[PDB]
């Protein structure tokens, strides 16, 4: 699995994944500094007021 990690807006990277991680990720969140989008290898656990999405194709999480 290659998921994208980059933040927001940035240029776009990418990440290969631990041996069978099938998903990525796609949190988004705003604070006092703005609207934040983590992208990144996995699926983690659900924390209240942070929105997620995870899919599980090669570079779903743009």
């Amino acid at each position: 699995r290659i998921c994208f990690n980059h933040q927001s807006s940035q240029p776009q990277t990418t990440k290969t994944c631990s041996p069978g991680e099938s998903s990525c990720y796609n949190k988004q969140w705003s604070d006092f500094r703005g609207t934040i989008i983590e992208r990144g290898c996995g699926c983690p656990t659900v924390k209240p007021g942070i929105k997620l999405s995870c899919c599980e194709s090669e570079v779903c999480n743009n």
